[PDB]
């Protein structure tokens, strides 16, 4: 069994050798950038705080689209170039030949993400309306206008954007997570800086806001084009040299596989809201308190999966073991302290988020939940990462579904039956189902992992 992999050089967890100084130099950077947009977003919530009441709710509600819609195209469309850049980026033959080099997954990537940046640019411009009564927000209410302006505006941006998510997935291929971190950090101190000169001195309000981000996000895309050009080539010799159909086929793998665990959370927060504000309140912050905590983790699993995606492209399953093992044990030890960090945290800092005490006593009740299962969290987190650098999608698509099919019962029983407590423990089983689905792909020594049975 390759349950054995959890232990092996545990001496060696965080020595700063080859594989230790390549996996902290790819992860700490992608986690700096995915910390890197909520400060600037909240920035740029403090300076829509300063524009009035209806405005937060109007371009909140706005917000709200986009970053789902991405959700939906940004797991998948990462995931999968992460996987198939560093595949391709580590045998295509690269010598001292130097006419640059053309990847058939960078321009895929760029191809998928130009067209559903722009798809959804239309169709969030010319759906505004009907989304917007489809998000709570009434026709005749006042926030209906400026959320439509500033879905319409800021759906310039959807290009943009999407693409930029493309070439993060390309430049995580190239085990370089510094260039997305760098555009990343560029673009949103542009957008704080641009919030305030359009948003007040231009008296523009939502559409300022709006004109600032997109303005910022076209910036990232110039910057990451730029030194994707000058590193690779984009443009295919032939249109016949596009490999397309393995790449969509794992993006809607893990669009599928995306959507079944997004909706496990769904129906949590969809249950959760029938037992009264306090529990609504109370779980709300839990469960960003869960997950936020998790995605720590996430410069980690895109180590590993670069480092794996690489490694298996060369047949080395030497260091598709080492690297396996070390950020596993990397991941366990981040599980815990993150454990231990938040859970003191949720005890002396719930009057931090509100002012009140019975729904910071109902955050105190489920601590337990969202404080002790951070080590499944950062384990499941990472090994997906490293099963994605296996490239498993066909067993992720499926284990996803079973793991969903078994905790969507789990969530409806016992959230019914014993409220808030019911739901934590409805999402313990999910997150305890999820963990050990991933973790029997590696240990079981089936599929990507059938070489185990040789060494």
């Amino acid at each position: 069994s390759g349950l054995y992999l959890f232990v092996m050089n545990i001496r060696s967890v965080f020595k700063l050798d080859e594989l230790g100084s390549e996996v902290l130099r790819i992860a700490v950077p992608a986690s700096l950038a995915l910390a890197a947009d909520p400060l600037a977003s909240l920035v740029d919530t403090a300076f829509i705080g300063h524009l009035g009441s209806v405005e937060i709710a109007a371009v909140g509600v706005s917000i709200a689209i986009f970053n789902q819609v991405s959700k939906v195209c940004i797991y998948p469309l990462v995931s999968v170039t992460t996987s198939f850049v560093a595949e391709e980026d580590a045998i295509i033959s690269k010598y001292l030949e130097e006419k640059k080099r053309y990847i058939p997954s960078v321009t895929s990537a760029l191809i998928v993400g130009s067209f559903l940046g722009l798809v959804q640019a239309v169709f969030l411009i010319f759906s505004a309306k009907f989304v917007l009564g489809i998000m709570g927000v009434k026709h005749d209410s006042p926030m209906l206008e400026p959320a439509v302006r500033y879905l319409t505006i800021r759906s310039l941006g959807a290009p943009a954007v999407l693409l930029s998510l493309a070439m993060q997935g390309v430049f995580r291929g190239f085990k370089d997570t510094k260039t997305p971190l760098y555009a990343t950090v560029v673009g949103d101190a542009t957008n704080i800086i641009l919030d305030p000169i359009l948003m007040f001195v231009c008296h523009m309000g939502v559409t300022g806001a709006a004109v600032a981000h997109v303005i910022s996000q076209y910036l990232i895309t110039m910057i990451l084009i730029c030194r994707l050009v000058q590193q690779v080539d984009v443009i295919p010799p032939s249109l016949k040299s596009l490999k397309f159909g393995r790449f969509l086929g794992a993006g809607f793998l893990l669009l599928a596989r995306v959507v079944a665990v997004t909706f496990c959370v769904t129906l949590a927060s969809s249950l959760a809201a029938r037992d009264g504000p306090t529990i609504m309140a109370a779980f709300q912050i839990c469960l960003q308190l869960w997950l936020a905590t998790s995605l720590l983790a996430d410069g980690l699993a895109v180590a590993g999966q670069a480092v794996l995606a690489s490694a298996f492209a060369k047949n080395d399953h030497k260091k598709v073991i080492a690297a396996t093992s070390r950020v596993l044990q990397l991941s366990i030890v981040l599980g815990m302290g993150l454990t231990v960090v938040l859970g003191l945290f949720m005890k002396f800092g719930a009057g931090v988020f509100t002012s009140d005490a019975d729904v910071i006593n109902v955050i105190h009740k489920g601590i337990p939940f969202v404080a002790g299962t951070q080590t499944i969290n950062a384990l499941a987190f990472v090994f997906d990462g490293i099963n994605f650098g296996a490239q498993d999608y066909v067993y992720s698509a499926y284990s996803m579904v079973g793991v969903a099919s078994i905790s969507i019962p789990c969530l409806v029983y016992l959230s019914a039956h014993k409220g808030f407590i019911g739901i934590w423990v409805a999402l313990t089983i999910y997150m305890s189902l999820r963990t050990v689905a991933s973790t029997w792909r590696m240990g079981a020594a089936r599929g990507p992992w059938v070489f185990l049975r040789k060494a």
